[PDB]
């Protein structure tokens, strides 16, 4: 159906933005799982700009699982203690650590049902994972990438949240082949930048012709 230019358009539009307004940050420039994985995990709670500024300190002193599982806990938090939640976030760093030690020899498995079990790891964090770190198709559906959704599908996905599998399956069918990072990427800049919380800036966006929100004004 006409359905087929309305996704593709979509697609489209986040492609290009991917490569017109890329936002940046230093965890988009390396593919280790352990860190796209610790990354994802520290990013909860707080704000790009505060991991980005621990960084470079925090992966020269733990370099991999092994690294965070010998070291006390109090120490860890010290060292972490700028994105708040210090205390908590140490102890889950070192469950963490002790599973994927453990249990898959100190790295990260390849393999979906196997991360999204490791502890502390939701939905979204397995999917930035496999995309980012092994490149396979996943979607990285956060909160902001159901707005969009919302707003420019609309009709039965307008009120449906990342915890509706019919949401989650769209948004997979979307993930184009081979550029899976362009497009979770280019979709979280998006959101960011033109498709804002509040007010977004249509004016500005590629695809409100055939935005569903965008008729409702
Ligand atoms: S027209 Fe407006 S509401 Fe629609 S996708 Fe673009 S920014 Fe978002
Ligand atoms: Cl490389
Ligand atoms: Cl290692
Ligand atoms: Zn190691």
């Amino acid at each position: 159906d006409a359905t087929n230019k309305k996704r593709k358009v979509f697609v489209s539009t986040i492609l290009t933005f991917w490569n017109t307004d890329r936002r940046d940050f230093p965890w988009r420039h390396t593919r280790d799982p352990y860190v796209i994985l610790i990354t994802e995990i520290l990013l909860r709670r707080t704000t790009a700009g505060h991991v980005k500024k621990i960084y470079d300190k925090f992966f020269v002193k733990y370099k991999c699982f092994e690294d965070i599982l010998k070291t006390p806990k109090s120490e860890i938090a010290k060292d972490i203690k700028e994105i708040g939640l210090s205390n908590q976030r140490a102890e889950q760093l070192k469950e963490l650590a002790r599973v994927v030690i453990n249990d898959y020899g100190g790295r990260v498995p390849r393999n979906r049902k196997a991360i999204l079990d490791l502890p502390g790891v939701g939905k979204y964090t397995c999917a930035a994972v496999m995309c980012l770190a092994f490149g396979k198709k996943a979607a990285m559906v956060d909160a902001n990438f159901v707005r969009v959704i919302n707003r420019y599908f609309g009709g039965s996905y307008e009120n449906l949240n990342y915890n509706h599998k019919a949401l989650w399956e769209l948004a997979e069918t979307l993930v184009p082949g081979g550029k899976c990072r362009d497009f979770n990427l280019g979709l979280m800049d998006f959101s960011a930048i033109i498709c804002a919380p509040r007010k977004p800036k249509c004016e500005k966006c590629g695809m409100s012709k055939l935005c569903s929100y965008y008729e409702k004004c």
